[PDB]
RNA sequence: CAUUGCCGCGAAGCUACCAUCCGCUGGAUUAUGGCUGAACGCCUCUAAGUCAGAAUCCAUGCUAGAACGCGGUGAUUUCU
């Protein structure tokens, strides 16, 4: 249909700044920093009243508009990230052998490493990727909480701790054990 | 001499899964499972973006080296 004019309303809170230069945007809010590439959208920035930026596609298709309630969500997870933070928690599903997950150095890496997944001898390594903080639950058992800015660096380093516990060649309708994400909310929330 | 007369052993050379030795590790992916996430106020692995991933592919490595692809370097002729 070609629509003329499709614009989405982002809102800024008090404490954050938000730098866009040409597609490039910066959030800088209380817990620190992030960068965004955003050059394969082609859609327009503008600011209204230092609380609130219009991102808008003009002459822009079917496809080309639900993109840009997609840039919107981008910026409101970067603002949300910088923020109050994600908080990502696990947890240790197994029926006879204990997951064993600590977290280890191997060249300075910093990397989750799980034993006993299954009773394999096989180690597993997930490495933490940057931002990422990797805590372990007190008065909740089997609970590993991973912490940052950045829900894609939290929630696919999740994901990556996930399928690295992935049952072979059993009906994992039965073999159920792995490591789940259960709770998606936010480091500094009531 | 017997068209290497025949028989035993026989170095050398050649040779045998009939003898030994040796046969590398990185990247990008497929299927598939995912992440974030709209379209479609919800949802969704997908549309933009993105992670992992096969005896695959491309490298590394191994063979040849364009006789019309190239580089560097040594010497370049008289009592002729
Ligand atoms: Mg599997
Ligand atoms: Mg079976
Ligand atoms: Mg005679
Ligand atoms: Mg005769
Ligand atoms: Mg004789
Ligand atoms: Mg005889
Ligand atoms: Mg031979
Ligand atoms: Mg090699
Ligand atoms: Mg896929
Ligand atoms: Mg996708
Ligand atoms: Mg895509
Ligand atoms: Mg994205
Ligand atoms: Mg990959
Ligand atoms: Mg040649
Ligand atoms: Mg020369």
């Amino acid at each position: 249909m070609k629509y003329i004019q499709t614009e989405q309303q982002i809102e800024v809170p008090e404490g954050v700044t938000v730098s866009i230069k040409s597609r490039i945007v910066k959030v800088v809010g209380p817990r620190g920093t992030l960068t965004k590439n955003l050059k394969h959208i082609d859609v327009t920035f503008t600011k209204v009243n230092n609380q609130l930026i219009k991102v808008a596609v003009h002459n822009g298709g079917r496809k080309h508009v639900a993109a840009l309630r997609t840039v919107k969500s981008l910026v409101d997870n970067m603002i949300t990230g910088v923020t109050k933070g994600y908080k990502y928690k696990m947890r240790y599903v197994y029926a006879h052998f204990p997951i064993n997950v600590n977290i280890v150095e191997k060249d300075g890496a910093k990397f989750i490493e799980v034993r006993n997944f299954l009773g394999d001898k096989k180690i597993r390594n997930v490495p933490v990727r940057d931002g990422v903080t990797i805590e372990f639950s007190t008065n909740v058992k089997d609970e590993i909480v991973l912490s940052g800015n950045s829900v894609e660096d939290v929630s696919q380093n999740a994901a990556d701790l996930q399928q690295i516990c992935r049952v072979r060649n059993k009906d994992i309708r039965k073999f159920l054990d792995g490591i789940y994400v259960s709770h998606k909310g936010f480091i500094t929330e009531d």
